C-alpha cells in the first residue's frame, strides 16, 4: 500500500579493492535519512546491481533495511533477465526486509519482449511475490519502453501497485495515469529533471538519482508541487535540470559518485567496467552544478 | 512582439482534382475564427507546404490574411532548405501580410546541420526578414532537434522572438525557458498532447493540430493553466492525449482531415503521395475520439 | 534499357556569390569524362538539388547533357515531395536530355510514407514518365528505407528499370536482387565503400561520390569484380573505405568539394546552410586520404 | 590459435518443467557433429545464457565438451556485465574445457561504455584468461557496437585472437580486417545472412544460428567462397537470407527452436520470459523456409 513520495536510488559504495563498503553505505544512509524521503530505492540502475553477485544483492538490501527506520519504505531492485530468477530474487529480498519489489523489464532479447511476454513475466512475479510489485521502465539502460497497453493490463493485478518510469515522456506518463485511473496504481517519475511535469500529469512521486546530493531541494520541489506553488516549483525545477542530466544521461554513476564526494558523502569508485571521469568531464560536471548555484 | 496563445496550424484544402480549394479554406477559417485563438499558423507541417508550388504558398498566406481579423496573428511557414530561398520566401510572405515567419530547420543534410550551420542560417534570415522570426523544431518530420545551445544563441537576436518545439520533451523545453529567461523569447508547445506540462515549465502557448477540431477544448486548457486550475487542467489534458496522437503521430494529416470531415469542417483529401486512411485506421481514429468522449 | 556501371553523382559548383558556376561544371565534367564511367548522375544528394530553383535544376541537367558524349547515360534526380511535382520535373528533365529519372523517396511525412504510398507515388511517375525510372533510397538524408516489398512490386513495372540503394545493407541488397530476379531490374550500390560486396550479391554498378576524385580507382574496383579478381578487389576495396566515409557520412558535400579542390578539380563552396569544414575537419579529411595512400 | 570456419551457436534445450535437458543437448550435438563445422559456440545469445544460473552455464559448457571430438573448437560465452565477474567466468569455463572465451560487450550502462571502458574491460579479461579471447559485438541485443578504434587497439593484444561481429555492416567488417591486417586477428561473421559478403571483405568464418538446421548448406556456402565459386555462392546466399532472418531478427530463439522441431532436432521451449510463436508467426516462419525451397 502507498508508494507516493521521493526516494533516492542509493549507490553501492566500493572499497579501493572493489569490495562492497558496507560502512560507507551505512554512513551515507544515516546522512540521507535526515531528508523527508518516503524511503530508499536499493539496486535500481544507480546501485550498479548488474555488477553484484547474488548474495551481495541480498546483503546490500539487508544492510539498508538495518540502517533505516521501519516506517520508511525500502523498494528493492529484484529484476533479473529470467522470470523464474526474478521470482526467487523477489522472495529472498522480501525475506531480508524489502517492502516492495521494483522489477526492471527483461531486455536482452528486446526483439521478443512483446507486450504478452512482459505481461506474463510481471503477472508471474506478482502472483508469487510476497511483497507488492512496482513496474520499472528505464529505456536508456534497456532500449525498451514497457508499452502502455501492458502497463494498463498489469495495473489491474492486485499485487502490482505502481511503476517507476524513467523515459521522461510526460505525454506517456499522463496517458498511463489516465488509463489506470480506476486502479490502485501509483506512478513515480524516474528523475528530478521532469518531476514537476510528472506531478502535473498525475505522478505522485519520484525516484531521483539527484536526491543523493540535493535531497532537500528535491523534497522542496515535491512540497511546492503538492501545495499548488507552481510558480516557485518552476524556478526550482529549472535549476535542477542540468545538475540532474549531469548525474544521469551525461556522466552517469561515475558523475553521481564524483558529486557525492564533493558534497561530503562517500561517492568512491564504481566497479569495472565503469571508469573515472576524465578531467574535462569533471570540469563539465562542476559547471552544471556551479552555474545553477548549487556548488 | 507577443506570440503567446493558441494557434491551429491550418490545413490546405484540395479539390477532387487536387487544386487548392480557397473557398473551403475560407469557410474553415471563418468557423475557426470563433475560437479565442491568438491567430493562425499557415504552412506548418500540417498545411502540406512541401506539396505546394512557390506561388500557391504565397497565395495561401494571402487568402488566410484576407479571412482573418487584423488583430489576429498570422504565423507563416516560410522555411526552405536553402538559406537564400528562405530569405526570399520570408520577404514575400511578409508582403502578403504575415506577422511573423515560422522557419523550420533545414534537414535534408542532417549530417551537416550542426549548431553553427543552424545558427548562421537563422541569423541570416532574422537579419534580412522584415518580420520577426520564430524557430521551428519538428524532429518527427525532420529527424533533427534544433540544439539547445543554438536556441540560446539565437534567442539573443532582436528579430528572433521565440520558437515552436514539436519534440514533446518537457525537460528540453524547461531548459530552454530557463536558459533564455534574460531574452525576449517566447516558447510555444508543438502539440495539444503536452500543452499543460509546457505551460508548467514556462511555455506561453501552443500550435496544435488538434485545435482544428477541438478548438474550444484546447483554449479551455490554456485558460485552466493560466488561471492556476491545475486539477481541472489535468482531467482535460488526459482526455486530449489520444485524440491528439490520433491526428499527429498515429494518422497524421489524413487523420486530421478525416476528423475534420466528421466534425463538419471541410477536411477533404491530401495531395499525393499522402493517402486515405484504410477502414481499420478510420476505425481506430474514431475510437481515440469516442472513448475520450469527444464524438 | 541497361544502367550497369559506375557513375559519379556530380556536384553543382557555385561562384563566390553563390550562383551556379556552369563554366566550372563543364570543366569538371570534361575531366571526369576521361574515366570509363557509364555516365553521370545529376542532382543526387551530392548535387545539392534541394538548394536549387526549379529552373536551375533544369538548366544544370541541360548543361551536363551538352558536356557529355551522347553514348553516356545521364541519370537525372527529378524527385520532389509531391507526386504531381515529380511527374512534371521528370517530364521537363526528359526534355533537356535525361536518359533516366532517378526518383528519391518523398520523406517529409515519413510517418505516412507506407509501402502503398510509395508504390502509388512511383507507379504514377513511371506511368507518366517519358524516360525509364530508377528508385532512389537514401536513408541518411531521408530517414526512410524504401521497403523491400514495395521494391519487388515496383520492379514489375515496365518503366521502372532499377534502383540505387544508399543504405549499405548488403543483406537487403542481396534480398532485392533475389526477389526481383525474374524482372528487368538492375541494382546500383550507393557508395564506393560497399561496392565489392554489392557486386558479390548481384548489384551491377554504383553511383559513388568518391568517383568525383578517385574515378580510375572506382572503375578499377568494378573491373576486378566483374573479372573475378576478388583478392585484388579486396585490397582495393579496403583502401577506399575511409576516403569514402570521409566524403559521405563524415564530412558530406563540403568534404567532397574540399577533396576536389586538393585533386585539382573545382570543388568550391556549397550553398548556405552548408558550411566550410573547420581546420580540424580538414585535417581529418586529409588523414583519411593520405593514410590510405591516395594523397 | 586458428578460429576460421563455421560454428553453430548452440541452443540450450529445456524440459517441460524448464530444467536444462542435457539428454536432448547431447543428442542434438551428436547430430550436428556430422557437419564439417570448426566447432560449437556455446552460450552466445542463442544459448539463452542470460537465463541460466552460474553453475548451469558451467555445466552446459562441460557437457558440450564431453559430446565433442577434442579436435573441434569450443568457443564459450563467458561475458558478464562486470569485468571481475567475466574474468572468473572465463577461468571456470577454461577449466571445464573451453578452447576460447567469447566475451560479449557489457552494455547495461551503454552511456558509459566508451572505447576506453571497453578497451580496459577486454584487456583485463585477456590479461587474466588462460584461454584466448574473442571479442563479441551483437548490437541487436546490446544496443552497442564495439567501436573500430577499440577493436584495432585490442587486436594487438597477444591473447585476443579475433571477433564475432553480429551487426551485418560489411563496410565496418572490411575496415576492421584492413586495420588489423598486421595482427593475429580473425573476423567471424555473426550470421548466415551476410556470410558471403563477409568472406569477400576478409572474414574467415561465421557463427550462424541458421547452421543449427541448415548446417550442410552453410558449410557449402563456406566451401564455395573459399574456392572462388562466387556465382554459385551468390545463388546459395540469396536462398539463405530469409530463413536466416526468420530465426534471428524476425522470430529469434523461439523461431530457431520451432524450426529445429520441424527438422527433427530437439528445439523445445525457451525459458520465460521468452514465449511460443503465435500461429501467424509459425505460419510466416514456415513460409520463409518453404518459399526458399528448404522445407
Ligand atoms: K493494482
Ligand atoms: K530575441
Ligand atoms: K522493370
Ligand atoms: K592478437
Ligand atoms: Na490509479
Ligand atoms: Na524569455
Ligand atoms: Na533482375
Ligand atoms: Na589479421
Amino acid at each position: 500500500v502507498d508508494i507516493a513520495g521521493i526516494y533516492p536510488p542509493v549507490t553501492t559504495p566500493f572499497t579501493a579493492t572493489a569490495e562492497v563498503d558496507y560502512g560507507k553505505l551505512e554512513e551515507n544512509l544515516h546522512k540521507l535519512g535526515t531528508f523527508p524521503f518516503r524511503g530508499f530505492v536499493v539496486q535500481g540502475s544507480n546501485g550498479e546491481f548488474p555488477f553484484l553477485t547474488s548474495s551481495e544483492r541480498l546483503e546490500v538490501v539487508s544492510r539498508v533495511r538495518q540502517a533505516m527506520p521501519k516506517n520508511r519504505l525500502l523498494l528493492a531492485g529484484s529484476g533479473c533477465e529470467s522470470t523464474q530468477a526474478t521470482v526467487e530474487m523477489t522472495v529472498s529480498m522480501a525475506q531480508v526486509g524489502a517492502d516492495a519489489a521494483m522489477v526492471v523489464t527483461p531486455c536482452y532479447y528486446r526483439g521478443r519482449m512483446s507486450s504478452a511476454a512482459l505481461i506474463h513475466h510481471y503477472t508471474k512475479v506478482a502472483d508469487l511475490s510476497p511483497i507488492p510489485v512496482v513496474l520499472y521502465s528505464v529505456p536508456a539502460n534497456t532500449g525498451l519502453d514497457l508499452p502502455v497497453d501492458a502497463v494498463v493490463t498489469l495495473s489491474q493485478h492486485p499485487n502490482i501497485v505502481g511503476m517507476k518510469d524513467s523515459g521522461g515522456d510526460v505525454t506517456r506518463i499522463g496517458l498511463i495515469v489516465h488509463k489506470t485511473r480506476k486502479q490502485d496504481f501509483q506512478v513515480l517519475a524516474g528523475s528530478a529533471g521532469f518531476l514537476m511535469a510528472s506531478y502535473a500529469l498525475g505522478a505522485v512521486g519520484g525516484v531521483c538519482a539527484l536526491a543523493n546530493v540535493l535531497g532537500a531541494q528535491v523534497c522542496q520541489l515535491e512540497r511546492l508541487c503538492c501545495t499548488g506553488q507552481w510558480e516557485d516549483a518552476q524556478k526550482l525545477q529549472h535549476r535542477l535540470i542540468e545538475p540532474n542530466a549531469a548525474v544521469t544521461r551525461r556522466f552517469g554513476i561515475p558523475g553521481l559518485k564524483k558529486i557525492m564526494d564533493w558534497f561530503g558523502y562517500y561517492g568512491g569508485p564504481c566497479r569495472a567496467p565503469l571508469q573515472e571521469l576524465s578531467p574535462a568531464e569533471e570540469e563539465a560536471l562542476r559547471m552544471d552544478f556551479t552555474s545553477n548555484g548549487w556548488l
